[PDB]
């Protein structure tokens, strides 16, 4: 019962995801550093990604500029999520590249927000998403017409609501018979806020820490 429209949506997702994903990927200073890396190639993952998604290139620049800067952090804990090994308890960033909660600590974060970060993903893990349901999640953490400085946030709205519809229509028929799992997707956004909030309280605590974001990072994360 997915509309062709709803159909094509999910595949274009899916498939901007898996080439945005190849092509950007193809003492405690080093730590610190190498977890910076990967966060600005995500960074440009992100953006190459969201300009993919149909309807974004729609916006005002500023409005996507915005989108982004508030969407980012939370898409990459989904992605994070994504790559979690329950078995030895860890996150696959990369073939090899692999964080456990130590490793985290040891770039800079608390146990305050590590934990929550594991909590999250094992929480996600029990939804069994599929590459379908990942890119549509994403889609709809981009197009939140609440975020700080949106100019048109009825324009945001209404470009989200197609996306929330294809993932109802997609989720009834993945398992016609657990009617909650569509909402426990989307309290998975609830919970992306707590975690974006923690987040920042980190960055912050930086600065009292010995360290600074590079550049790239410090424009989206320093206010
Ligand atoms: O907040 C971050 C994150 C994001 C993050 C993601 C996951 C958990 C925790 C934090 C960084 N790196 C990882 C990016 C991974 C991106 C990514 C996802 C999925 C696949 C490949 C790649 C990072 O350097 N800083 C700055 C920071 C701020 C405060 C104290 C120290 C450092």
């Amino acid at each position: 019962q997915l509309t062709a429209a709803q159909e094509l949506m999910i595949q274009q997702l899916v498939a901007a995801q898996l080439q945005c994903n190849k092509r950007s990927f193809s003492a405690r200073q080093q730590r610190f550093a190498h977890f910076t890396e990967l966060a600005i190639i995500s960074v440009q993952e992100i953006v190459d990604f969201a300009k993919q998604v149909p309807g974004f290139l729609q916006l005002g620049r500023e409005d996507q500029i915005a989108l982004l800067k508030a969407s980012t952090i939370e898409i990459m804990l989904l992605e994070t999520a994504r790559r979690y090994n329950h078995e030895t308890e860890c996150i696959t960033f990369l073939k090899d590249f692999t964080y456990s909660k130590d490793d985290f600590h040891r770039a800079g974060l608390q146990v305050e927000f590590i934990n929550p970060i594991f909590e999250f993903s094992r929480a996600m893990r029990r939804l069994g998403l599929d590459d379908a349901e990942y890119a549509l999640l994403i889609a709809i953490n981009i197009f939140s017409a609440d975020r700080p400085n949106v100019q048109e946030p009825g324009r945001v709205e209404a470009l989200q609501q197609p996306y929330v519809e294809a993932l109802l229509s997609y989720t009834r028929i993945k398992r016609p018979q657990d009617q909650l799992r569509f909402p426990r997707m989307l309290m998975k956004l609830v919970s992306l806020r707590t975690l974006s909030s923690v987040h920042s309280e980190q960055v912050f605590a930086l600065r009292l820490q010995d360290k600074k974001l590079p550049p790239l990072l410090s424009e989206i994360w320093d206010v």
